[PDB]
C-alpha cells in the first residue's frame, strides 16, 4: 500500500474513470508549497555543482551512483555513470543549477542522497509543453526503507513548479503506479564469451559453444554507404529531420498538428488550461503512431545528438545534394559486474533516435550495431519503443531481464503502447 504515491497526481494503479483520455490531472499554479522541504537532523541539501568535472561535488555524485545506483534484479550488474556521461545528461540546454540536488551528512561531509530534473520539451497527442525528467534518484544503501526517497521526490518538485513547470516524465524498472506503457528492453549480443562469463546471457542446454557464438555473430558483409559522424554544422538539417520524422508518425490530424495546444501559454489559469482535455474515441485511433514524444530544437540537437567517447555515438547520412536524410545514434553505459574478478565491467551500447528515410531500419540498425561494436560495446541494447519491433522481430536481439515502467506525473495518458512512445532516458 503507497504511503507517498496516494497523496501525488498520478494515475492510481486501481483508478479508471474520466471521460477525458488526456489533459492535466490538476491545475494547481498557485497554490503549491515553496517552503523548502526539512530533512532529518544532521543531513543538509546542497545543488550540486557538475558545471566542473574536476569538483569535489563531482567526485561525490560519481561515487555515490557507483556503489548505490541501479542493479538489476539478481545484484549481478550496476551501473557506472561516467563523469562525462553525467555532464552530457543533465548539464543540458535550459538547465538550471538548483535542478541538481544533493544530500550531504553534515558530521562526514558524504554525500549520501541525489536528485535531478532536466528540462526537455514534448508533444502528448494534440498539447506541447515544456516539462522535466526526473532520473537518477539515488539513496546510499545504508539509509534505505526510511522514507527518504519521498523528500527528494517532493523538493524537486517543488523546484520545477517554480519554474512554472507542473508535469514530469520518469522511468522506473519497478511498478510504483500505474505506468502509461512498459518498455522492453532487448539485446543484440557482440561479445558473446565475455557476456557469458559475466552472467548477463547463459547458454542454453541443448547448444554448443559454438552455436550460441554462431548464433550471436554480426556479418558485416551486407553494409550500406553514406554513414559519417554528425558535426555542428549538421545541427539544422538533422533539426529538420526529427520534425519531419514526427510530423510521420503524429497520432492526431493535419490540423491539429498545425493547432497544437501549448500548455505552458494556459497552465496559469484554471479555466484556461481545461482546453487542454482531450478524448480518445478509441484506442486504435493510436495505433501504430507517436502518442508522445519529445521535441529539439537546434540547441537540442546540437547537445544531444553529437559524438562524445565514451558516451554518445550519433551518424547520419547524406544524399548528393547534402541533404541529410537518415540518423542514427546511441549512447553508451559502463556497467560494474559486481564481484566479478575476471570482468569487473561491462559496455552496453543503448539505442537512442533513429530516422531510416533511404534504407530500412534493420539495415539502418545493422550499421549502428557494426558502429557500435566499434566503439568497444559489448551489447547493443533497444527498447520496444517508437518502430524498433521492426528491427526486433525475426531477428537474433533477445530479451532482455527487466521492464521499464513509463510514468507522467499530473498528465493523463491512455496505457499506450511503448510503440506510441519517443521518449528515451538516460
Ligand atoms: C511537476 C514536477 C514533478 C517532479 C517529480 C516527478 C516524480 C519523480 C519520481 C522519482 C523518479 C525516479 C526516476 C529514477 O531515478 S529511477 C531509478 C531510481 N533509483 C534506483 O533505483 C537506485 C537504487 N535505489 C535507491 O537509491 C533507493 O531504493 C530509492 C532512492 C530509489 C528509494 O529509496 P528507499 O528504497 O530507501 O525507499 P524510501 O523508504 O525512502 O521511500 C519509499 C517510497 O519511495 C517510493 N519509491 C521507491 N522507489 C521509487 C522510484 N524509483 N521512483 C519513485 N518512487 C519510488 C516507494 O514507492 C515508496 O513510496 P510509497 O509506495 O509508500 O507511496
Ligand atoms: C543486466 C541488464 N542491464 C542492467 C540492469 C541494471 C543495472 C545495470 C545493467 S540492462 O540491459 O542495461 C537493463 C535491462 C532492462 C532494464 Cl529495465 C534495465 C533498467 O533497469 N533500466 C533503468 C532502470 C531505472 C533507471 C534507469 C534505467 N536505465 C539507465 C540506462 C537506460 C535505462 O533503462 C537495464
Ligand atoms: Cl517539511
Ligand atoms: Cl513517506
Amino acid at each position: 500500500p503507497h504511503k507517498f504515491w496516494n497523496t501525488q497526481p498520478v494515475v492510481q494503479n486501481d483508478d479508471s474513470s474520466s471521460e477525458y483520455s488526456f489533459g492535466p490531472i490538476e491545475i494547481e499554479p498557485d497554490s503549491f508549497r515553496k517552503e523548502i522541504y526539512k530533512l532529518p537532523d544532521g543531513f543538509s541539501w546542497f545543488d550540486c555543482n557538475l558545471w566542473d568535472i574536476e569538483s569535489q561535488d563531482f567526485e561525490d555524485t560519481y561515487q555515490l551512483l557507483k556503489d548505490h545506483y541501479v542493479e538489476d534484479d539478481d545484484s549481478q550488474f550496476r551501473f557506472n555513470y561516467s563523469k562525462e556521461f553525467l555532464r552530457w545528461a543533465l548539464c543540458v540546454p535550459g538547465q538550471k543549477k538548483n535542478w541538481l540536488v544533493g544530500v550531504r551528512v553534515n558530521e562526514t561531509k558524504k554525500m549520501v542522497g541525489f536528485i535531478s530534473a532536466i528540462p526537455i520539451k514534448v508533444r502528448i497527442h494534440n498539447c506541447i509543453m515544456n516539462t522535466s525528467v526526473v532520473n537518477f534518484l539515488c539513496v546510499h544503501k545504508k539509509l534505505r526503507s526510511k522514507r527518504l526517497a519521498p523528500v527528494l521526490i517532493k523538493e524537486i518538485t517543488r523546484r520545477i513548479r517554480c519554474e512554472k513547470i507542473f508535469q514530469s516524465i520518469y522511468t522506473c524498472g519497478k511498478n510504483i503506479t500505474k505506468p502509461f506503457t512498459i518498455g522492453t528492453y532487448w539485446h543484440r549480443i557482440i561479445n558473446v564469451k565475455k557476456l557469458l562469463e559475466a552472467g548477463f546471457i547463459g547458454i542454453p542446454r541443448n547448444m554448443t559453444m559454438s552455436s550460441l557464438i554462431k548464433y550471436h555473430r554480426i556479418p558485416a558483409d551486407k553494409r550500406i554507404e553514406g554513414f559519417r559522424p554528425s558535426v555542428d554544422s549538421d545541427a539544422e538539417q538533422i533539426c529538420k529531420l526529427f520534425e519531419n520524422y514526427f510530423m510521420k508518425y503524429k497520432d492526431v490530424s493535419n490540423e491539429t498538428m498545425n493547432n497544437l495546444i501549448n500548455y505552458d501559454e494556459i497552465n496559469h489559469s484554471k479555466e484556461l488550461g481545461k482546453q487542454a482535455y482531450m478524448k480518445l474515441d478509441k484506442i486504435e485511433d493510436l495505433q501504430d503512431k507517436i502518442t508522445i514524444h519529445q521535441c529539439f530544437n537546434v540547441e537540442d540537437v546540437k547537445h544531444y545528438f553529437t559524438n562524445i567517447d565514451k558516451v554518445i555515438v550519433t551518424y547520419v547520412r547524406e544524399n548528393k545534394n547534402k541533404e541529410i536524410t537518415d540518423l542514427f545514434s546511441f549512447f553508451i553505459i559502463e556497467s560494474t559486474v559486481i564481484n566479478n574478478e575476471r570482468f569487473p565491467t561491462i559496455n552496453i551500447a543503448y539505442s537512442y533516435f533513429n530516422i531510416a528515410n533511404t534504407c530500412s531500419l534493420k539495415e539502418l540498425f545493422n550499421e549502428m550495431l557494426i558502429t557500435a561494436k566499434n566503439n568497444n560495446c559489448d551489447a547493443f541494447n533497444t527498447l520496444d519503443l517508437m518502430q524498433n519491433l521492426q528491427v526486433i522481430q525475426d531477428s537474433k536481439f533477445i530479451i532482455g531481464t527487466g521492464r521499464l515502467r513509463y510514468y507522467v506525473f499530473n498528465w493523463k495518458i491512455p496505457q499506450i503502447s511503448p510503440s506510441n512512445v519517443g521518449i528515451i532516458l538516460f
